DNA sequence: GCGAGCG
DNA sequence: CGCTCGCAACGCA
DNA sequence: TGCG
């Protein structure tokens, strides 16, 4: 049919083939009208909050998960006018105009462009130099899964927390791990923001040795829990709170409570149960913004490893350095 | 999914 | 016109 | 010249 027109909180977003399948294994139920349903559910409230002011990476598959992949993180030169943009720097020192989450349209129309996954920074729009979110990452490795993930987050990582004064919120990946942020002042850059997360994963680590790991070499972590650290880095991102995934039941990154994660099952949460779990729900990240927190307690602990012997850690073998960057 | 470049 | 083609920043095997 |  032809297209039609959506008015998403005032602003007219075009919409077509909303029976296209994106995600075979759901039939009826995985059409891009679907997963458009999905997101009309969820931009105007929770996940708005959570991507407010961020420049945003596009996962997109306008032919369904199972055809051509489009990691899209420019904007295209011709959009509409709705859209807004604001200006990045890659590990390079590239700079480039990147989608800007400012409305609940413009996560419809990165839904209308095939997005099934949205990839926000951790910076705000303009000060996009200084991270006002670390991001803990639990990873796990060939032998573990998501049991593993739940308890070193419940028992080891939330009580360290507790101890260091931090407030950290957790949902699930939509994979087989959990991701925790914390909200931060943006007084740091992504190389003292990475390096307090390395610090709080070699925390983390040494107080469970045998359940976690921080080598970056593989045949060193075993059957372990990875906190992957280079997840602070610059151009690393995250799927977004409340995206899709790119798996066969369209799994969503779900918000918890610590109390909900203890028995939390991520395959309960997708793009066809996410809204119904909401409703006469309290948002357990609701106070996500109301504590800027000072990085203090984590430079601490990355001043104790200097004093250990400890420095920094490898990035990705793939990360560009910037011409007066320090060792990478 | 869509615009730019081609023939 | 219809049709194909980018859409990732990057170091490496 | 691809891999991911
Ligand atoms: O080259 C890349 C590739 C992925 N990136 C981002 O990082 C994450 C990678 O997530 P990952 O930990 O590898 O796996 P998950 O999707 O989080 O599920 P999991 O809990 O099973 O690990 C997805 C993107 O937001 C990124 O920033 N740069
Ligand atoms: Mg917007
Ligand atoms: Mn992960
Ligand atoms: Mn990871």
């Amino acid at each position: 049919s032809a297209a039609t027109e959506l008015d998403v909180d005032g602003v007219k977003v075009r919409f077509t083939n909303p029976d296209k399948v994106y995600f075979p294994k759901l039939g009826k139920n995985g059409t891009k009208g679907k997963l458009v349903e999905y997101y009309l559910s969820v931009a105007s409230g929770p996940m708005l909050a959570l991507l407010r002011d961020r420049p945003v990476h596009l996962q997109r598959f306008p032919d369904g998960i199972e055809g051509e992949e489009i990691y899209q993180k420019r904007v295209p030169q011709k959009h509409p006018d709705y859209l807004e943009t604001c200006v990045v720097t890659f590990p390079s020192g590239r700079t480039a105009d990147a989608l800007k989450i400012t409305h609940p349209s413009s996560i419809i129309w990165a839904a209308q462009m095939g997005t099934v996954t949205l990839h926000p920074w951790q910076v705000r729009c303009p000060d996009t130099e200084h991270p006002d979110e670390l991001r803990v990452d639990l990873d796990p490795q060939p032998g573990t899964g998501f049991k593993e993930a739940r308890t070193v987050a419940c028992d080891v990582l939330k009580p360290l927390l507790d101890e260091l004064g931090l407030v950290g919120y957790p949902k699930t990946s939509g994979g087989r791990g959990v991701h925790v942020f914390l909200r931060i002042k943006p007084q740091w850059d992504f190389i003292e923001v990475r390096r307090a997360g390395i610090a709080l994963a070699r925390e983390v680590e040494r107080r469970a040795p045998d359940a976690v790991t921080t080598s970056w070499w593989k045949e060193e972590r075993g059957e372990r829990l990875f906190i992957d650290y280079n997840q602070n880095a610059r151009d690393r991102t995250f799927a977004s709170a409340y995206s899709v995934r790119k798996t066969p039941i369209a799994t969503v990154s779900m918000p918890l409570s610590w109390d909900e994660l203890r028995n939390a099952d991520p395959d309960d949460y997708t793009m066809n149960t996410v809204p119904d779990l909401l409703a006469g729900r309290d948002d357990p990240w609701a106070d996500i913004d109301s504590v800027q927190q000072s990085l203090g307690p984590l430079l601490d602990l990355v001043a104790a490893d200097e004093e250990r012997g400890l420095g920094d850690l490898p990035y990705p073998p793939n990360y560009p350095k910037m011409p007066g960057e320090p060792p990478r």
